[PDB]
């Protein structure tokens, strides 16, 4: 059978957030099953947890953020990313600050931490959350899918008017999360950049954690780590926002200029037309459609 998953071991991280700029402690913690992920904020008196779910997300514009009254948890889709590539169902996070740290930008780093401390397995089954119809959402001229799969996989496109320059699918069947995608780090653009900045947004960003473009190229003195970086890294987004679900997924995810707005969107109207899923488990680890790696 498909057993939930926790961590083993605590871990522990420090860093930057990647637009507070604020320096910032984390902890991922074990939890029970059907627990799910949540997030606190342990710098608050009391405590604010706010679980990982797409009821409480807030904010969309240049990063997925969670909110709960008027305390919010930041830029949550590269750590979720990292918990979905790996299989993570129940996990308590503390942050001693209201942004998760961005580290290199990518997922790399909590998944080196996490594969460093292990996983557990727990003695009930895991939850998958199955496409069974086809889900669309549009905005102008974006748009993102929810198709029936048997298995799991994300397709991304994007219409970048720019020099640097894309689209790419992942299927889990073939692709490894770890070594293709969890890699690929958060980038931005000069011009926007300095818009961010004047208005107090993007203050932790720097080369140690973004590819950065100006008009013509990358400015990384050691340059980019895949050739199509920019799109596995949305890839890697993409992941992240879908794990608000709160539970791994059987289908297939296509994006077509969809950033976190509406991959949002997408995840509200596929929880309300529950004509277009289910929750499955699987019993026999062996004739599953999809399979997750030693704990
Ligand atoms: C998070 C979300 O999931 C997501 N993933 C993918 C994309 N995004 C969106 C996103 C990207 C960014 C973002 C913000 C800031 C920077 C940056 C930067 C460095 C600063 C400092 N540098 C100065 C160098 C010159 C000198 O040496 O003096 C140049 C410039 C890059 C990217 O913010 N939001
Ligand atoms: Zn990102």
């Amino acid at each position: 059978m498909i057993k939930q998953r926790t961590l083993k071991n605590i871990i522990r991280a420090t860093g930057v957030g990647l637009h507070s700029g604020e320096k910032v402690y984390l902890t991922l913690k074990p939890a029970p099953v059907d627990t799910g992920i949540v997030f606190s904020r342990t710098d608050l008196d009391p405590v604010v947890e706010i679980p990982a779910r797409a009821e409480n997300v807030g904010e969309t514009t240049m990063s997925t953020t969670l909110v709960k009254g008027d305390v919010k948890v930041d830029t949550v889709e590269h750590l979720l990313s990292a918990m979905a590539g790996l299989g993570i169902d129940n996990a308590y996070v503390e942050l001693s600050a209201s942004e998760v740290p961005i580290m290199d930008g990518s997922a790399g780093p909590f998944v080196f931490l996490i594969q460093s401390a292990g996983l557990q397995e727990q003695e009930a089954a895991k939850k998958f959350i199955r496409i069974k119809r086809e889900v669309s959402v549009e905005e102008g001229d974006k748009r993102a899918v929810f198709v029936p799969f048997d298995g799991f996989k994300v397709s991304f496109e994007i219409d970048f008017d720019h020099p640097v320059f894309q689209q790419a699918s992942v299927d889990f069947s073939s692709t490894s999360f770890v070594k293709e995608v969890s890699r690929a780090r958060t980038f931005g653009f000069m011009r926007d950049i300095e818009y961010l900045r004047s208005q107090n947004l993007a203050l932790g960003g720097s080369v140690e954690n973004a590819i950065v473009v100006d008009e013509n190229r990358v400015l990384n003195e050691d340059g980019l780590r895949y050739e199509d970086e920019f799109v596995k890294h949305k890839i890697l987004d993409a992941i992240g926002d879908l794990y608000l679900l709160g539970n791994s997924l059987i289908g297939e995810f296509r994006g077509f200029k969809s950033g976190h707005a509406l991959n949002n969107q997408l995840l509200r109207t596929l929880i309300a037309d529950k004509d277009a899923w289910e929750v499955v488990t699987f019993e026999d680890a062996r004739t599953a459609p999809i399979s997750y790696m030693r704990p």
